[PDB]
């Protein structure tokens, strides 16, 4: 029952470090990251999955200054996912995507592949050549991925918290992301909440539909 | 899984069967999904237009013009069509609305707790508006996060859908007078049941391998 899932999930404020993902769950979260949809199947993303003490410590360097309120979450969760966007959309990536779609059997003819490549480049060029918003466009797809992910991990029976409160320059530097062509956007600790998670027992709150939603 | 299966089996529907409508229950449930998405600071910087009448869907479909004409039938034939909109600016009235709703819903034990929450939210809001100069993008990002939640959600309800960026947001904004109301359209998502014309229903799903996209540490 996915509505039950959506209503019962919450942003976890404290994790029980002793409660690890099962081997299975650890693979299933990777599956979720991989299989998110994205505009033109552009998949303009990279994920860091930190499951070791050393790994999580490296990520937690980013919870500095104004962001110390997020350090323990990064340290204490079983697994921590860093969602990264490409910094620019290049033709090598676009060829990578269409070639993969071909390998997977999505095209019956050379003509169908070529039409798919043309359609993808129409959108990619709109953003990188005309609007000059390809960095934002790609970051949007990564956020869509995050939204898919948070509901998915909840449906697996796992706790999570999305985090924008981190220093992306520190995180990028720690993992050499800039030279690799990526930048960190959202950190998502995944695991099981502790009794210290004050948010597990508080009511959820949302604006009423009479403000946010119009039916036509 | 109960959800991995859903993720592996869902697809972007290319054609809908117009006769197959959401049940009243399903129509309620999709509204619940829209409302209950998370967002940075619970800022909820969004508005939704849910078109279910033929006349409503037709108005939305007006945006699929020019380069986007072969997204029109998706928008007309689906049972329900959701227009995801972002706020164009994050005003103090909205920030107060959010914290007052949290207070109404019992999230604060004291006035001091409420004030601390409001202060933290205004901190992030001001950073985006004043220093990063990306407040529009920041809000749009929350809307895209909502879309991701929504696509999985509807798939898990056993409903077909397709996310659509192939539309003219200026036309759509004008049709529904969004600019003046402080909003702009980002993504259109028709929801319903696919038809035999949906060529994508039977094709294998394709993603880049994890050895390219994923690093374990
Ligand atoms: C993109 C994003 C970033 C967020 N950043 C943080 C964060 O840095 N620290 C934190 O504790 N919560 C963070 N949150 C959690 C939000 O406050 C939370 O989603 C919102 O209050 C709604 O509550 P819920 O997630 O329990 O439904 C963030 C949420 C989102 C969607
Ligand atoms: C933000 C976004 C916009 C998209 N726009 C369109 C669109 O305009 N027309 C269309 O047919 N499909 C659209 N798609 C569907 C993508 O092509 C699709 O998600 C991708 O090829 C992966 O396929 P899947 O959704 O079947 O898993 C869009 C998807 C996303 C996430």
């Amino acid at each position: 029952d996915i509505i039950s899932v959506a209503l019962k999930r919450h942003s976890t404020k404290a994790f029980d470090a002793s409660k690890k993902l099962t081997p299975e769950q650890a693979e299933q979260i990777k599956t979720l990251l991989q299989y998110s949809p994205s505009s033109t199947n552009s998949q303009p993303w990279h994920f860091i999955v930190a499951s070791t003490e050393e790994g999580k410590a490296r990520v937690a360097k980013s919870a500095a200054g104004n962001y110390v309120f997020n350090e323990r979450k990064m340290l204490d969760a079983s697994h921590v996912v860093v969602f990264c966007a490409k910094t620019a959309m290049d033709d090598v990536w676009l060829k990578l995507v269409v070639d993969q779609e071909d390998a997977d059997g999505r095209f019956a003819t050379p003509e169908a592949k070529a039409a798919n490549d043309k359609g993808r480049k129409f959108f990619a060029d709109m953003h990188r050549k005309d609007l000059h918003d390809d960095a934002e466009w790609m970051a949007k797809q990564v956020y869509l991925n995050v939204g898919n992910f948070l509901l998915g991990v909840a449906a697996l029976g796992l706790d999570a918290v999305p985090i924008e409160g981190f220093d992306a320059a520190i995180l990028d530097a720690e993992f050499g992301l800039k030279e690799k062509g990526y930048t960190s956007l959202v950190v998502v600790p995944v695991g099981h909440h502790s009794v210290e998670d004050f948010n597990a027992t508080l009511p959820k709150s949302r604006l009423p539909q009479n403000i946010t939603l119009t039916e036509v």
